[PDB]
């Protein structure tokens, strides 16, 4: 459906390239899944009001981990290895289930920075409505214009722009609460918060960058390259943004009194 409009579909891999694509979508099922154990054990220690935070975590883990094992085997069912190349057999192969994944994982990716941030009651409803919302009209937009990679590449700028729009809106919410909350944190997690916006500047950042990779290397080395920097992408926006929401909850749980949390955080 899909397949015949991304540019993975106009050409033949080498086995070098095919399989390195293959091996980055396989090592990110298998981070995502382990950082998802560790998620998993580590709730244990977080105090209610921050715990659905971690939980947040473990659903990213498994909802993108589901998503590139999936990815992961429709590579290698599109294509077989035929006259010294991997050569496309099927129309089985697309990024659109990245982006139908995003529709989830980003609205849990801000949730969990909302509630360590301390908003709750209106406030946590309202401005998790008003970044969703955001978020959503970003990812559709760029799923459109995602669509238009092979033959229109003015469109999938245009839409591109749109989408950027959004997520400049969206930046800019998170940025303003992230600072004006700041002084609430304890820990004093407020040091480290500020890490995590940067982070996520950094990290969100190249998702647009991998969208852009039709306009500027359409090639199979420009596939190879877009797979590259998802994955340096998910891993920095999934797991290691996780892996500091977890840190701030159990260390916000701990200066509150959670006695589990005060137990780990000295046991190390
Ligand atoms: C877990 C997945 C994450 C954190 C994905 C984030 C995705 C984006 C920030 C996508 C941004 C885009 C633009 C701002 C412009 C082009 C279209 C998008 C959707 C790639
Ligand atoms: C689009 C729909 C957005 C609904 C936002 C979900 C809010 C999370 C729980 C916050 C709360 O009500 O306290
Ligand atoms: C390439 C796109 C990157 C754009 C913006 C963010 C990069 C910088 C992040 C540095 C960390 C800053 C800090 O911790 O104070
Ligand atoms: C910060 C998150 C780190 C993400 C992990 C990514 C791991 C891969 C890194 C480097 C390997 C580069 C080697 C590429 C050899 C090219 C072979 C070919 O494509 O023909
Ligand atoms: C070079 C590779 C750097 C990779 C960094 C990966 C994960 C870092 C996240 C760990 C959370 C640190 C909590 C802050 C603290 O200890 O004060
Ligand atoms: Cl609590």
């Amino acid at each position: 459906p899909n397949s015949m409009k991304n540019i993975e579909s106009l050409f033949d891999y080498s086995a070098g390239q095919f399989e390195f694509i293959d091996h980055l979508l396989t090592m990110g099922v298998g981070v995502h899944f382990a950082a998802l154990i560790f998620f998993l054990v580590v709730s244990q220690f977080v105090a209610p009001k921050y715990r659905i935070a971690t939980a947040l975590s473990c659903i990213v883990m498994v909802s993108a981990g589901l998503i590139l094992n999936s990815q992961a085997v429709m590579w290698t069912d599109a294509y077989a290895y035929v006259d010294g190349s991997y050569q496309l057999q099927d129309l089985t192969f697309s990024n659109g289930y990245r982006y139908v994944n995003w529709m989830a994982d980003i609205p849990c990716l801000l949730l969990q920075l909302l509630i360590v941030l301390n908003l709750k009651g209106k406030e946590l409803f309202s401005t998790a409505t008003w970044l969703i919302l955001a978020a959503w009209g970003m990812i559709i937009t760029g799923y459109v214009g995602q669509l238009y990679e092979v033959d229109d590449i003015a469109q999938l700028m245009i839409w591109g722009a749109v989408s950027t729009a959004f997520f400049v809106v969206m930046n800019w919410i998170v940025g303003t609460k992230i600072f004006k909350n700041r002084a609430t944190m304890l820990g004093g997690t407020d040091s480290t918060i500020t890490k995590v916006f940067w982070l996520m500047m950094f990290a969100w950042t190249l998702y647009p960058i991998a969208y852009l990779v039709p306009a500027f290397m359409n090639n199979a080395d420009g596939v190879v390259l877009r797979q590259l920097l998802f994955t340096i992408a998910d891993i920095s926006s999934k797991v290691i943004y996780g892996l500091m929401i977890t840190y701030i909850a159990i260390q916000q749980s701990a200066a509150a009194g959670y006695v589990p949390a005060q137990q780990a955080l000295g046991r190390i």
